[PDB]
């Protein structure tokens, strides 16, 4: 009597920032790997916006960590951002997975991503506060619609899952389009902090809940599942934990190693 992934999968494999563990996060390389090669359930995307308003995939608000550049993403125009090298940094940090082709990987725009993997892929997109990038939500939905991902059919098959730590952002989207599946990202330790009334309300606009995996235990997991939630704890890269969590009853996980999780599911 619980809820199961809209993709109709008992266990969904969310490729955290793409094939994050083997390729430079948020790059065609990383996405190609997790989607084509490892064949993971979702292409997980983190949104940031350029100076001239282009939604692009990048985890931090600054290009420092993942490029040969410095500054806030919004200080760069899409054109300038495209000059950056979004791959080299990966070779240097993870020599054991390094690859010559990773050099000069580019930062992708949300449009390019949807464009590239088409309307049959499944996307897990994250938004920031309605104050940090005003208009982000309206833009995301417009982009999704452009790429035919807002069709009700696609929506109830799990082709789209919008996630965020900002209740404000999710609520804004829910008002604008009640049909887009929403996932509330819970912070580390924050899961405990909120009671049933809280969960009850979160559940009024979000079908899913994505807590830090370390805050999960078989009991709360069951409880959440009971409250009608779909649970996708985040960034589980250890087979051991993958197995444990699956036993608790989760519906999938965010991971930088799609294959490890898919194998744990196979067994
Ligand atoms: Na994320």
């Amino acid at each position: 009597q619980w809820h199961t992934n809209l993709t109709n999968e008992r266990f969904t494999t969310i490729a955290h920032r793409g094939a994050s563990g083997y390729a430079p996060e948020h790059t065609f390389q990383a996405y190609d790997k997790s989607h084509n090669e490892l064949k993971a359930s979702y292409i997980e995307i983190d949104l940031q916006r350029t100076k001239d308003g282009h939604l692009v995939a990048m985890h931090d608000e600054t290009v420092n960590r993942t490029t040969n550049g410095h500054g806030k993403v919004e200080d760069y125009t899409l054109d300038e951002l495209k000059q950056l090298d979004a791959g080299s940094w990966f070779n240097k940090k993870y020599p054991k997975y390094a690859r010559a082709s990773y050099k000069n990987a580019k930062v992708p725009t949300l449009d390019e991503i949807l464009e590239r993997y088409g309307p049959n892929a499944n996307y897990y997109i994250e938004t920031k506060s309605p104050d940090v990038y005003p208009g982000m939500e309206e833009q995301l939905l417009a982009s999704l619609k452009k790429h035919h991902l807002l069709n009700n059919n696609k929506l109830k098959n799990g082709h789209v899952m919008i996630q965020s730590f900002s209740d404000e952002s999710l609520k804004k989207i829910h008002r604008q389009n009640k049909h887009v599946p929403l996932v509330k990202l819970v912070d580390k330790g924050e899961l405990q902090q909120f009671n049933d009334q809280r969960l009850k309300e979160i559940r009024s606009y979000a079908i899913g809940l994505g807590p830090d995996y370390t805050d999960l235990t078989e009991q709360n997991t069951h409880h959440l599942k009971d409250l009608g939630f779909i649970v996708h704890p985040y960034t589980v890269n250890e087979k051991a934990d993958m197995l444990r969590l699956n036993k608790y009853g989760v519906d999938g996980v965010f991971t930088n190693f799609a294959d490890k999780y898919k194998e744990v599911i196979k067994e």
